[PDB]
Order: C-alpha cells, then sequence, then structure tokens
C-alpha cells in the first residue's frame, strides 16, 4: 500500500524556481504599495511610504483607529486619545486587560465575554508564563499597536466586491494592525446591525476572549507565539493581498483542453509538502472563517499558524461566486498537532522559506470558498457544479502568465465537511479547473488511503482514454440527469465514479 500515487512529486512545478522574474514593484491604480520600494532591502525593516500619516475616513478605505475622525460623543472626543490612555496602564491581572479594552468599547461592556482571556491567564498559564505575558508580551503589543500612525502611514483601500486590486504592505505594518485588532480598536467593526461593514468579516479579536472552549487556550498560545516573535524582532518582509474576479468563464461542455498531471497522497500536508506550490485555503466567503471566534478547521488553523493571513479580514469584502483572494508572502510562526477539537499549539516555527524579489516569503495561498449544501444531492445540480468549477478556476488562473511558469496546485478535500461536499466529486471539479488553468494537481487525502486510490484510478482512466475537460463535464451532466434530477431519495442509487466508469466503458 503505496503512500502516494500518480506523477512523482519531483516531476511537479514549484516556486520561486518556476517564478518569472518579478516586474519592478510599483504602486498603480490597481496596486497599493505602502512602503518605499526604492529603499527595500533584504534584512532591513521597510520604510513606510508616505513619511508622515495621511488619513482617509470614507466608504472606500479602512477606517483607522488613529484617524482624527475616529470620535465618540462625550461633544466629540478623540477615540485614539482614549485608546492611548486606556492601554498605557500596567496590567497585572486579566481584569485589567478587559477593563482597558472596554474603555473605548463602552456599548459592548455587557455583550463581550472575556471568560477565555481570564481562564487562559489565570487557569491555564503557569505563574512565570502569566508573568512574561503581562510584563513583556502585552506591553510590547501595546507599543506596536500605538505606533500605528508612524507605521501605517498610507490609507488602506478596501478590497471591495468586483475589485481587481492588490495591496503590498510590510509584515511590520501587518503586526501593528493585528496588535490593534487584538485590542479591539478598529472602529465601525463591532455592531450586529452595522451596515457599512456588514459584508466584511469580523476583525477585532473580542470573540477569541469568550466562553470555556478547551480550544481557546490553543488559539491564544498560537497567537501570542506570533505576537512575541513580531514585537521582539521586527519582521523584514512584505505581503501581497490580491482580490481577483474573472469576467469570462469557460463554456465547460466545450473545453477541448486535456487533463493535467496528478500526485495524490494520504500522507503529508499542504504547508510542508506543498512548498513553492499554489496552496489552497478551503475558505469561508468571509475570509478566515471562525479564526478569532469558534472555528478551528483547515482555514482557521492556517490563519493561526500564519497570522498575517488574518489581516485580510480588515479589508476583504465577502467573496462573490466569481472571486478569490491570493495572499503571497505570509510567514509560518507556529507548529501544531491535531485538527479541530484536537488542535494544539506545539512550538514556535522558524520559517525557512526563501524570499522573492519583493522580499515576500515564497508561499502563495489562495482563498476559495466552496458552497454549503443543505442536502447531499444539491451539489450535482449543473448550476452548482458550474459554480464550483468557476470558483476553483478563478482561484487557479493567473491571467497573462504562461503554463510553464505556473506551479502545481496543492489541494485536498475542498468544502467536504460541515459544508456537505462529496470528496470524489470535488476532486474531479478541482482536477478539471486546474486542467483549464493549465496547472498540475498535488492532492492530499489526510489519512484517507481509499480516497487516494479512488482519485488516482479515476484520473488515470480518463487520462488513458484522452477524455477532455468537456468530455468529463458532459459525464457529470449525465450523472445528474440519470441519477440526481428525478431522485426523491436523499442519496442516489449508483455513485459518481462507478457511473463514469460504466458510461465510458459502454460507449
Ligand atoms: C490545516 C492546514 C491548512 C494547516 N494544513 S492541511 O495540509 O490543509 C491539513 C493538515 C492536516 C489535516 C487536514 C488538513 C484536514 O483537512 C483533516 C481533515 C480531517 C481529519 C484530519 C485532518 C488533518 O489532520
Amino acid at each position: 500500500d503505496k503512500k502516494w500515487l500518480g506523477t512523482p512529486i519531483e516531476e511537479m512545478r514549484r516556486m520561486p524556481r518556476c517564478g518569472i522574474r518579478l516586474p519592478l514593484l510599483r504602486p498603480s491604480a490597481n496596486h497599493t504599495v505602502t512602503i518605499r520600494v526604492d529603499l527595500l532591502r533584504a534584512g532591513e525593516v521597510p520604510k513606510p511610504f508616505p513619511t508622515h500619516y495621511k488619513d482617509l475616513w470614507d466608504n472606500k478605505h479602512v477606517k483607522m483607529p488613529c484617524s482624527e475622525q475616529n470620535l465618540y460623543p462625550v461633544t466629540a472626543g478623540s477615540r485614539w486619545e482614549l485608546i492611548q490612555t486606556a492601554l498605557l496602564n500596567k496590567f497585572t491581572r486579566p481584569q485589567n486587560l478587559k477593563d482597558a479594552i472596554l474603555k473605548y468599547n463602552v456599548a459592548y461592556s455587557k455583550k463581550w465575554d472575556f471568560t477565555a482571556l481570564i481562564d487562559f491567564w489565570d487557569k491555564v498559564l503557569e505563574e512565570a508564563e502569566a508573568q512574561h505575558l503581562y510584563q513583556s508580551i502585552l506591553p510590547d503589543m501595546v507599543k506596536i499597536a500605538l505606533c500605528l500612525p508612524n507605521i501605517c502611514t498610507q490609507p488602506i483601500p478596501l478590497l471591495a466586491a468586483a475589485m481587481n486590486h492588490s495591496i503590498t504592505m510590510s509584515q511590520e505594518q501587518i503586526a501593528s494592525l493585528l496588535a490593534n485588532a487584538f485590542f479591539c480598536t478598529f472602529p465601525r467593526r463591532n455592531a450586529k446591525m452595522k451596515s457599512e461593514y456588514s459584508s466584511y468579516p469580523d476583525i477585532n479579536f473580542n470573540r477569541l476572549f469568550e466562553g470555556r472552549s478547551s480550544r481557546k487556550p490553543e488559539k491564544l498560545k498560537t497567537l501570542f507565539c506570533y505576537f512575541r516573535r513580531v514585537t521582539a524582532a521586527a519582521p523584514t518582509g512584505l505581503v501581497t493581498f490580491t482580490r481577483q474576479s474573472l469576467e469570462d468563464f469557460p463554456e465547460w461542455e466545450r473545453c477541448e483542453k486535456p487533463l493535467t498531471r496528478l500526485h495524490v497522497t494520504y500522507e503529508g500536508t499542504i504547508e510542508e509538502n506543498g512548498q513553492g506550490m499554489l496552496q489552497v485555503d478551503f475558505a469561508n466567503r468571509f475570509v478566515g472563517g471562525g479564526v478569532t471566534s469558534a472555528g478551528l478547521v483547515q482555514e482557521e488553523i492556517r490563519f493561526l499558524i500564519n497570522p498575517e493571513l488574518i489581516i485580510s479580514r480588515l479589508f476583504t469584502e465577502v467573496l462573490d461566486h466569481n472571486e478569490c483572494l491570493i495572499i503571497t508572502g505570509t510567514e509560518q510562526y507556529s507548529e501544531y498537532t491535531g485538527y479541530a477539537e484536537t488542535y494544539r499549539w506545539s512550538r514556535s516555527h522558524e520559517d525557512g522559506s526563501e524570499r522573492d524579489d519583493w522580499q515576500r516569503r515564497c508561499t502563495e495561498i489562495v482563498a476559495i470558498d466552496a458552497l454549503h449544501f443543505r442536502r447531499y444531492l444539491d451539489q450535482f445540480v449543473p448550476e452548482k457544479m458550474r459554480r464550483e468549477l468557476n470558483k476553483a478556476y478563478c482561484g487557479f488562473l493567473r491571467p497573462g502568465v504562461s503554463s510553464e511558469n505556473l506551479s502545481a496546485v496543492a489541494t485536498g478535500n475542498w468544502g467536504c465537511g460541515a459544508f456537505g461536499g462529496d470528496a470524489r466529486l470535488k476532486a474531479l471539479i478541482q482536477i478539471l479547473a486546474a486542467a483549464a488553468a493549465e496547472r498540475d494537481v498535488v492532492y492530499f487525502t489526510f489519512g484517507d488511503s481509499e480516497l487516494m486510490r479512488d482519485i488516482y484510478s479515476m484520473h488515470i482512466f480518463l487520462t488513458e482514454r484522452k477524455l477532455t475537460v468537456g468530455d468529463v463535464y458532459k459525464l457529470l451532466l449525465r450523472y445528474y440527469n440519470e441519477e440526481c434530477r428525478n431522485c426523491s431519495t436523499p442519496g442516489p442509487d449508483i455513485k459518481l465514479y462507478p457511473f463514469i466508469y460504466h458510461a465510458v466503458e459502454s460507449c
């Protein structure tokens, strides 16, 4: 029983080795660069551009906590002056941190529960660990949070619905903003009945502090490992956030492109074994899912080990069906064990990834949200199948870039879990989208040895028969018509892979 099947992993494409020498990094109408490109040097902390803080308090930019327009009725008082007074206090007990956060969040003093913060500090941490948190970590986090106007000098545009826009900022700038999110300083991001930011994920970390879930200390340890690292020694690299939407989608039934190569394995992970590859994040439409709340599956774990991903929540609007978010340069700060209810923070991780010409770690992650199916048979509906293909296609396609400069896609069981996705159908959908996007697939089954063989055998059968993307999509439509459309039973009589084998072998 082989641990992997198909094309050997060495024959696949990886970054930055398959990376077409980056053009000169520069701001444009579609690219926001928040640092001095001319002064960008390996191992040096980037210099913010502009030199002095410029504010934009409008419908198109992040509303900064340090904005002179961040005011509260007291007569208008400065909310930033208030944050400074509240946070520049000695913390010696968890109650001190809760009281400080709530001084500039009065309206939420009875709505925000801090049980997990109090229990982490008092009931989980040993005395010396609790001592290091309040004497060192927390004050260092306060100073970087309060440094926001000197660090994040340029207004950050919102990556709104249908925008094809990028933001390149420093990891230092991300650390100042994530320190602010921890202290819940972002204004207009808290109300349940909020309109302006209703289509945006939560950014402030208040939900990380609530309840008695045994996974809250693991999240907090994962997060404090990051905060300790970035306050102790300023990170030097950059990170790019790109919102992508495609105007024209393929006419799937008509696609003459052949299938690409497949490496399928029941061992390994996307982060370790998918180095230099386009790494899929099985995302929630509000990027990050329950990272700073309850969730702790594939997406939340990635956002906890690479905390720079979380900041996407500050500016990324809920993804529409034709959109994805591409994040390049996030660094891995933690190692972990388990998954979901068994997830535990292990130790600090020293990211060995090389950096590209823009000082970005050579780690490309794409957030693509699968559909949630109320009923199992819903996913076989042609509209639902086309949607999934178009989602993954937009996530894999790199407009302008040629086939030979495209790394393999590092993926697995996308949308299969609480979302009700069928692993075998989703594997074929990603295989077809990668084929149309002219990329090979590296598929991780995470201990599921039978699924590895099933995907492999089906990929090799269609490949050997020279079945195009169109031919395979036409078989999916026949499956729906024959087995799903007029089926009143919760499940079909025959499964998808046996239908395909029969349909082809009888043709
Ligand atoms: C989570 C991330 C993005 C940091 N890495 S990863 O490569 O995507 C991955 C590693 C391990 C597992 C899974 C995914 C997974 O989905 C899973 C599902 C059901 C049971 C166990 C696991 C599991 O251990």
